[PDB]
């Protein structure tokens, strides 16, 4: 089942929810990858301190092996994140920009009831050079109270990051441009008798004179207008992310003018295709992941799997004991635990103290 | 001279420029601080490799001293950046959100000329139960072509990050809320003769019959209306950032409903007060900055200024020679330069190779 989330966009408010939810999904992908990097850098500082506290040459080289491995994979992953990060943030920014746009248009398109001003009566005058009576209104306004989008339980279940993996997204749905550009209104004129410039009784927000002027054109001669409603109807449109063959993004820029929906579809397509690679979590590393890691062959040689097990352990249970558990369990004292210490104000000073 | 930039905001387009320029200023402050951290972390990896390549105990401890110093100040600065980062990004996001809002409202407020539809003639009908003639229009619209903000040389000189240091900012200027909420229009009705439901000649986008219907109410009986212009005038408003005493932010939330301008002023105030502390640049460190650094007293003792000069040099010229120049000049070979190598895919492997 593809396009669960986009297929739930049927209104300005649900497009706003989709756009903000997808932007947050891209932002969270980046935050998760950067958190993984930060955890890895914290583990490298932890092993650096443990290396300095070792008195055994072979245990020292073991910590060195983990430091080298962690630096390699984490520096690489940080460099490889930058492209996908920029692509995903470009889309997140555009999606947030669009959601802001739609919400501002929603507020104006809610201004659906007019307040008339007191008119001024005339005879012929532009744009009615042939009239004998005119009734001129200046500064009619329409304003709505503060609007807000209300979402149901199902809106939040369907338009949800859980349904925004790249494998299920093939299109976006957007509100038509006229909602963002066009004022629409109905209006009606009414006449009775022989309205002229002397129809200057304005108590009913129209032009009356003669007889007994009052409600419902009470007077002999009357002219007026009313703006009976305003507001442009929202419509929805679909835009595909991919070409017909499904690999390539469909709406690449630089080929001629594009509509907002096409620019957004292109950015979303590129952000979906820009997959992030997260490196191994050093702080929860297992023995098998370490000796299976392609990078440890050249590292272990420099400092093969048989050798790695002799350095790091025959079971993961003792690998955990010797190399993982100390980060949160080994207490360091001088004048905190390892990993907290090496992410603290005294991190460098703990290292200097123990290398002497 | 305070408020050069805000005092140049006199139009929706210049408020948009101010809001986007200030958001970019906050974002650039964060990017600059994070670049400084990344440079420092790169220097720490560089000295780590040089430590591994040293055969001399005292030169090894010297590199260790720089590693410990760099870890201390850079980890601390990274932790201290997080609060100010969040505060500045909260303001940048809000400013961008506002600029999006204003730009969307600008497009709609540019829709200032109406297109009439063909009316339908009637007799009495709501909301003119007392009329003898009515002329009813449905779906009158107004749309503008695509609007764009054009800025002069001086607009870009005055509304500029160069004028957005916290010491010179005391207020923000914003467009009044009615620009974002209210449709405004003028309209006029015209009548001639005795218009009724038989005034059904619509060729002039009004209701005519009798005689020779045509331009300018050519016919005997005529009724019509025109919407002669639309668009709400932008006004500007000032909001102070600080209380009267000047220390505290003026528009703290949680004290009752606030207007957009007050929420923005509060965020800007907090972002201005959230100063970033950037640590020393390790890659351009001088001897005097090192031995003067408060952190090096406990570090040098562990591994006093007299001792530091004996370890790092009597002049900065030899400190540069021994500890700074090698990062970009010392070539490392095995089967690149130091600093590039230790930020490369082979960073960890270079370290492992040389510690053996
Ligand atoms: C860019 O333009 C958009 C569109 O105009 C603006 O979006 C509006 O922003 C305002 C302020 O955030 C929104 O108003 C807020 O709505 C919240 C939810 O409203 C409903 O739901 C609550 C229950 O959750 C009901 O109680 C309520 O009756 C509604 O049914 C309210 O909870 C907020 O209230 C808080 O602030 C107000 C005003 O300060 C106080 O009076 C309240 O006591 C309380 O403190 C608030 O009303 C509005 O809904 C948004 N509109 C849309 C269409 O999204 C952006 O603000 C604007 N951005 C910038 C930066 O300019
Ligand atoms: C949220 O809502 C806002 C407000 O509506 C939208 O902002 C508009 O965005 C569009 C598209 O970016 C802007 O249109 C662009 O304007 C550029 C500058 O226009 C002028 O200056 C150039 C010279 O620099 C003159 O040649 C030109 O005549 C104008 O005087 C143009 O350079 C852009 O042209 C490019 O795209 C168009 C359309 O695809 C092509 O036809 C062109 O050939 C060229 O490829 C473009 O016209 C518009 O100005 C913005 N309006 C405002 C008020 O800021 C946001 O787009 C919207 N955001 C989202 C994400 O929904």
């Amino acid at each position: 089942a593809k396009d669960t989330a986009a297929g739930h966009v049927t209104t300005p408010c649900t497009e706003i929810l989709f756009d903000l939810t997808l932007a947050k999904h891209y932002e969270n992908q980046i935050q998760a990858a950067e958190s993984a990097l930060n955890r890895n850098y914290a583990a490298i500082r932890s092993w650096t301190l443990l290396e300095a506290m070792s008195s055994d040459g072979n245990r020292q080289n073991a910590y060195t092996g983990l430091i080298a491995y962690g630096i390699q994979i984490t520096v690489n992953a940080e460099q490889e994140l930058q492209g996908p990060k920029q692509t995903k943030l470009r889309a997140a920014a555009a999606l947030r920009h669009r959601a802001a746009n739609l919400s501002a248009a929603l507020q104006i398109q809610a201004a659906q009831q007019a307040t008339l001003t007191k008119p001024t009566a005339g005879g012929a005058q532009t744009p009615f050079s042939g009239a004998t009576g005119t009734c001129k209104y200046e500064g009619i306004t329409a304003t709505a109270g503060e609007q807000s989008c209300k979402y149901s339980t199902e809106d939040e279940e369907k338009i949800n990051a859980a349904h925004m993996n790249p494998e299920v997204m093939t299109q976006i749905t957007t509100i038509g441009d006229k909602y963002l550009t066009t004022i629409t209104l109905d209006a009606i004129a009414g006449s009775k008798g022989n309205p002229t410039q002397s129809s200057a009784t304005y108590a009913e927000q129209d032009c009356q004179d003669g007889g007994n002027p009052g409600p419902n054109f009470g007077g002999a001669n009357a002219l007026g207008l009313q703006v009976t409603k305003l507001g442009t109807k929202a419509t929805t449109e679909k835009t595909n992310l991919y070409t017909a063959g499904g690999t390539e993004c469909e709406h690449q820029p630089g080929n001629g003018p594009q509509k907002t929906k096409q620019r957004l579809a292109y950015l979303v397509c590129e952000a979906n295709k820009a997959a992030i690679i997260t490196p191994t979590d050093l702080q929860t590393l297992t023995l098998d992941a370490l000796i299976s890691a392609p990078e440890m062959a050249a590292i272990g040689d420099a400092l093969i799997q048989q050798l790695l097990k002799k350095a790091y352990g025959q079971t993961n249970e003792q690998f955990q004991k010797n190399f993982i558990k100390p980060l949160a369990a080994q207490t360091v004292k001088f004048k905190n635990t390892v990993a907290a210490l090496m992410s603290s104000p005294n991190s460098g000073l703990a290292l200097a103290y123990h290398k002497g």
